[PDB]
């Protein structure tokens, strides 16, 4: 008995009124969430955000919602996002590569949304019940 769930991936990016001491020009926030009124905490063990190596401690872990990272920077990069599941079966996790892009000054702030579908063809009964609670 197969079950399908959706994950929304996205980010906001805004030019700062004043750069940081480091010269960071943008504030940004990247997130993973379920579609509105769905709680993916039922089946999500954790979300791991792999920032660019220039950031201190680039492996940002969110064990609880909201699964998000608020940061400042000066450039965009590829941000691998691992979503770990509350199970002990294949798959234990899924990985996406998120394009964390920033817009130049004068353009409206970035408000970007992606949707990814997760198909689980034969999950265990406990995992299926978690997926169906979201
Ligand atoms: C210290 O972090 C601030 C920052 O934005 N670092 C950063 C981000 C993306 C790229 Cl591609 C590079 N080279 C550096």
């Amino acid at each position: 008995c197969a079950v399908q769930v959706k994950l929304e991936l996205g980010h906001r990016a805004q030019v700062r009124k004043k750069p940081t001491v480091e010269g960071f020009t943008h504030d940004w926030m990247v997130f993973v969430r379920g579609p509105e009124h769905s709680n993916i905490q039922h089946f999500v063990e954790k979300v791991v955000f792999h920032l660019h190596e220039s950031f201190p401690r680039p492996k940002r872990v969110c064990k609880d919602p909201p699964y998000k990272v608020e940061e400042s920077g000066y450039a965009g990069f590829i941000l691998p996002i691992e979503v770990y599941f509350k199970n002990k079966e294949e798959p234990r996790k899924v990985r996406f590569d998120y394009d964390l892009f920033l817009h130049l000054e004068g353009h409206p702030p970035v408000n970007h949304l992606r949707c990814e579908k997760l198909t689980f063809n034969n999950p265990t009964e406990d995992f299926r019940r978690k997926l169906l609670k979201a």
